[PDB]
């Protein structure tokens, strides 16, 4: 009954050389790691080493063109880096960015391999840059390669092609890249909760709405839970898990669970505007542990209040370690009930548990 942890200080080297106060800070990962030490959680975990993803691994989800362009940034000069970053939606690049994105992915591959071989029951990956906005052919929203998507395909590559992987994306933003990568796939169930605001919230696309249920063989295997007009918090997230995430997940019966665990829905986040508490994230983690015989990998995505993300992700690791859930502190915001009912109607054709 062992929990893996991967963290490598080298991933701090990715930085914004024009705006050193950009919220996707190097110290996002060192702060989370530190909170694990001062809570004495780190000594309770088995440390899993980081490694570089290979280019062949990147090709599991990304085009050769995209891989070559990001790879080339390693040797670019500052003006050329600024030029190239400005060509994407919300990207900054330094000479170390490519290596850091490689390490983030390879860290998650090693963790998934530890889980699937039974060396650990579950694991946490304290990694940056994030992944879930990255598409097959382009970088986006602070993400270069789609770490969680790659890990799902890597896992299938060391087990069997049709291994059922559930990705739960509780980052406050829609994982546009993850949805698109698996949109026609019934082996990877993608469930995202996200602030939507009728398309006004980043990444600013109606792809995130509840009626995008998947395509082709994938119809039913893409579940968008979009929030509108409300400062959502633990009550809304508990209700979404009770009515939607957990029944669908149980029916799908995943063999591996990946959490795209952004902590920007947290109370205090400067961007998310939501109020999920650390005990909220602990309860969400604890519920997912009832799936896949406990085979859960928690992957850091976004989250920009250094205190909030450090407390929030430490509480997730505490639940993976088997600690009992802390106690939560209200009626759902009326628009949250609407959102949940919209998803319920959109997916009950495909999931009899709804
Ligand atoms: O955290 C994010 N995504 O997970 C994120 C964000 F919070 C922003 F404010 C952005 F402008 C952006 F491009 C992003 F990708
Ligand atoms: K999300
Ligand atoms: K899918
Ligand atoms: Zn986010």
């Amino acid at each position: 009954p062992i929990t893996g942890l991967v963290y490598d200080q080298r991933m701090m080297l990715h930085h914004n050389m024009w705006d050193s106060h950009h919220p996707e800070l190097p110290q996002r990962i060192s702060r989370i790691f530190s909170r694990h030490e001062e809570l004495r959680l780190l000594s309770r975990c088995h440390r899993i080493p980081a490694r570089l993803a290979t280019e062949e691994e990147l090709a599991l989800c990304h085009s050769s063109k995209h891989i070559s362009i990001i790879k080339s940034s390693e040797h670019m000069k500052p003006r050329d880096l600024n030029r190239l970053g400005d060509e994407y939606n919300s990207i900054f690049i330094s000479n170390e960015s490519y290596t850091c994105a490689l390490l983030a992915a390879g860290s998650c591959f090693n963790s998934a391999q530890a889980i699937l071989t039974g060396q650990v029951r579950n694991a946490v990956a304290i990694v940056r840059p994030p992944g879930h906005h990255a598409e097959k052919d382009t970088a986006c929203g602070f993400c270069f390669f789609n770490t969680a998507a790659l890990t799902a395909r890597y896992a299938q590559s060391i087990t069997r092609e049709s291994l059922r992987v559930l990705i739960v994306d509780w980052d406050v933003h829609h994982g546009n890249g993850t949805q698109h990568i698996f949109e026609e796939d019934d082996s990877v169930l993608y469930i995202s909760l996200h602030r939507y605001e009728d398309g006004a919230f980043f990444p600013n696309s109606e792809d995130a709405n509840y009626d995008k249920v998947g395509l082709g063989k994938g119809r039913g295997y893409n579940v968008n839970i979009p929030w509108n007009g409300g400062k959502m918090g633990d009550p809304e997230y508990m209700a979404a898990f009770h009515h939607l995430v957990m029944p669908i997940a149980r029916e799908f019966a995943p063999e591996l669970v990946l959490v795209s665990a952004g902590f920007d829905a947290a109370r205090g986040d400067p961007l998310g505007g939501f109020q999920v508490t650390p005990e909220g994230y602990a309860h969400l983690t604890h519920q997912l542990m009832s799936l896949a015989a406990g085979r859960v990998l928690i992957i850091l995505e976004g989250g920009y209040n250094l205190t909030s993300i450090s407390e929030s992700m430490s509480m997730c690791t505490s639940m993976l370690l088997g600690d009992s859930p802390p106690s939560l502190d209200t009626p759902l915001k009326t628009s949250a009930t609407v959102s949940i009912n919209n998803v319920l109607r959109a997916h009950a054709p495909f999931w009899s548990s709804l």
